[PDB]
């Protein structure tokens, strides 16, 4: 939960440097497309984006290439991307596809709370 | 509830001058984009729009800049915008981001019924 | 139910001449926009379209002008449009807005089954 | 279930050659449009796509022509398309519309598990 | 229920008549619900002439659900309640036949669709 | 419940006062829920002065639900609890009148909308 | 349940055979449901040869759920019912082992996935 | 529950330890659920050392829910179970104080958020 981790860091709201986005379900294409557009369209971008993968039951090559394109459009704007919540099958697929390599193994988290904690800590050390 | 407040004002339907829109969830981007397009596209615009924020659990800088852009496109068409239902965290974020300043502190309401009552009253005083 | 009325007419499937579309919820804008595009884009169009309004809790001037535009794009392709399921408040708004006049009072039905029955009968008398 | 069939084939994840897409509900137009765009936009395409029709209660001529266009855009990229889960009414409509002819009668499956099994087997025989 | 709304209007009504009751089994594990409704039907002073049992939300039935349903219908029959069944899916439809449920209520009282059952019930009540 | 939130604030409160309780019948087969709440109301040491029964989620009522509701309200009245009804749809509203439920609670205690009932309850409690 | 549909067809059936029953624990607080099903199984005249307990919707288990589940399975075993378990998540799977539930039903009767359990049950019933 | 997953891992566990149980009141009309869980807790041979009652899904409480909750906690205390409360919303939080529930469980045992309660419970169990 966002509430608990924010409070452990003396916060009530998400800091400006941090954004969170959840992949809709297995067919996150429409929603991913729009968010990519928003990210490329807004004046100011966050330092860190957490992509929540909890609601993704599986991924085929269409999801993989979509997510790959999505992360690259974030990186090119200086956004560090963290991944959280992939089930055990999607976790395997992300390694297999080179997505873990793409974000960095140290940026993939089994659970959202781990990613949020690490994001808040990185932001504070600054 | 819309029914109760309409009836307190001797009404069964929303008056032509009043529109209501609810932000989808935390990722209201797609839906906000379409409504912005509709608002800019229709011949006649309402005098007052109430944006319901009840279903928004948090907002990052991407939501903030989206909502900011959205409200500005409404203002430029002469639409007065009211905000309702922000939870206690989103309420803080809206102040922090300058969105409360943008709509006017007197146009932000803890609960939908307060905003609807005040909208119906403003419309009637005319 | 579609099953019961189809069977009363000796049918198992919707006849080619008949289409059915349901307005998403109060903010049917995105979905209405896409269906308008589909209707204008496909080679063959149905003779009769039933628009189901059951899931529409209220309508403001933005919904009204959207729905108005939508119905006009259908009429210009020779599509007869029926409306069904409007609650008692939306029913009033549709009269008020001139939408009942636009489709014809005889084409508005309190309940989906009435509209479907009348559509199947009109199609058969041919 | 995907888990059981994958395991019967000695697998934990969907093979790269196989994609799965589910038609949203009766008004799958928006989502079908986006996926068509994705399929035509990505560098690498799967060998086999399974379209799940379980959540489609009925289809009119608008859905039919949409789905027809969708499948043709897949075929032109060398994608073999399987259909699964059509209820007994939609099953009839698909024959009636020439969609079963279009994908091949041997590529239509009453239930998702049948389609997935047959897809995994075809992929392995290679 | 708009299906109910339409059939009522066809028969000149806006409300369910006193003689008719409608009950839905929800999900395959309707046991707790069946039990309470059986209790109410035995407990209330005034019983309906016809009960419609909607089975649309029952995806399968094993022997436990079958005996539960049998017992439930038996309780209604002993109070003089005529029971109609509607909306069994294709496989539950076959189970109902094989297990003697259709026999118990009568072939003429089993309806593929709720609206057929409600239409037939409203017609029977008017003729009485 | 933001409807509750707004009415409480109008009356200077943030919480429901001790004298007021709210209960919702959920779905047309509220029997099991009715039964347990009847039990609690008989079992607890301290009863509220006013109970609001929200009927918004009740799409129709047959004779079984009516007698269930009658019995439930009778149990509350014998403990001195004043019962308000709110949110009956258009057809349930007519049933309530025809079956003697409105008679049982009083015409002045039936409210088309929850917020009217809650407003009236908060006002009555303040005057006491 | 299409998973059920597919396995039935593989075995030449369209309906669940009389010898097989399926029950799902829904959510971590399955106690009230467990209780009623235990009651039905003790109450019905004819019991199935095999029961599958689906645990897919059970996200965690504490000692209260464990003893509830133990007791439930014990009631089924005394009526001669062979119990299969399917779909425990990764952590509930470890709990089941640690608490003696797997011991109670047998290792060979615990299935990662419902379809494996149903396949195995249909095969065992055919061999009998 | 990923919140549970994360806290367990922080403490080196994958499963809830035997000493800890978690129960959630779902919706404002938790009476039937409260009743059954009270029954189970009295019925099982082995009780947990700590129970967390999650109140996140409870939007308001009237006097009936309060006395129901009081009674429930009293039953747990007499079996030696330490009770923690978590997730009361802002108004339920004030009700709990005003009605003597916080007094009943102890101020130090009431947690704004489930994760704080679970962290504190896992720490207390380790120290024992």
């Amino acid at each position: 939960e966002m509430s608990y981790e924010l409070a452990q860091h003396g916060r009530s709201t998400l800091p400006r440097e941090l954004a969170v986005y959840a992949l809709e379900g297995p067919f996150f294409f429409a929603a991913a497309e729009t968010f990519e557009r928003v990210m490329g369209s807004i004046q100011e971008t966050p330092q860190i984006l957490i992509l929540r993968l909890k609601w993704v039951p599986f991924m085929d090559i269409t999801g993989i290439q979509t997510l790959e394109e999505m992360i690259q459009s974030f990186h090119k704007r200086g956004i560090k991307v963290l991944i959280s919540g992939a089930n055990s099958r999607v976790s395997q697929k992300l390694v297999k596809a080179g997505i873990v390599k793409l974000v960095g193994e140290q940026n993939v988290y089994p659970v959202f709370e781990g990613a949020l904690s690490a994001a808040l800590t990185e932001i504070e050390a600054q």
